């Protein structure tokens, strides 16, 4: 189960986060620990389409090849703090799972700036127990965490220490797939 009720960004910057370009995950925090692999690669595209606020993620287990596509049209809770119905679709956007009531997770922007953020996530899906999610995401797939988004960790009253990087397991992005996505 969640137990953190994310803060999101003083003063976050809704327009530029939802601009529609991707981000990629480049460390993790699972509080549930064997909630999730150790290795994993996952991006996600965020944008308004059609004036409507929209994600569309990505994940990929490099092991298994397990490979999954979703997008939502987000709810706002508060500014940064969203909920997500999300529908599983494959890279053309056709539906694979249609949206369905406790299928949801929810978003909040801790931190962002233009080239980094620190999110947390809950998921909610079906009858499974999941757990809080922290995310550092970056522009380039390959950046390091820089001092703005570490020091946003530390201000979570977590420590950077404890995420699990996911730099090795030599992920692979189809950008065009998760920007199309937003419209579908
Ligand atoms: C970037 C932020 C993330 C968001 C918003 C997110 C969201 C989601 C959603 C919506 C699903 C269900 C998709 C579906 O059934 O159609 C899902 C599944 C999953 N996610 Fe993530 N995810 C994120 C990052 C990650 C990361 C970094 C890992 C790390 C290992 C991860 C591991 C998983 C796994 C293992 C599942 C399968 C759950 C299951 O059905 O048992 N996710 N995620
Ligand atoms: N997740």
């Amino acid at each position: 189960a969640c137990t953190k009720n994310a803060i999101a960004q003083t003063g976050f910057n809704k327009d530029k986060y939802f601009n529609g370009d991707v981000w990629y995950v480049t460390d993790y925090l699972d509080l549930e620990p064997d909630d999730v692999p150790k290795r994993y690669c996952a991006a996600l595209a965020a944008g308004t389409a059609s004036g409507k606020l929209k994600e569309a993620l990505y994940h990929y287990d490099p092991k298994t090849q397990d490979t999954f596509y979703d997008v939502s049209e987000l709810q706002v809770e508060s500014l940064g703090k969203y909920t997500a119905n999300f529908k599983k679709v494959d890279k053309n956007g056709n539906v694979k799972v249609a949206v369905t009531a406790g299928n949801y997770y929810t978003f909040t922007v801790m931190y962002a700036d233009d080239s980094s953020a620190l999110i947390h996530t809950c998921l909610h899906k079906g009858n499974k127990d999941l757990g809080d999610l922290y995310a550092v995401l970056n522009r380039n797939k390959d950046a390091a965490a820089g001092d703005k988004v570490k020091s946003a960790v530390s201000a979570a009253t977590l420590e950077f220490s404890k995420f699990i990087s996911t730099k090795e397991n030599n992920c692979a992005y189809d950008n065009d797939s998760l920007k199309s996505l937003l419209t579908k």
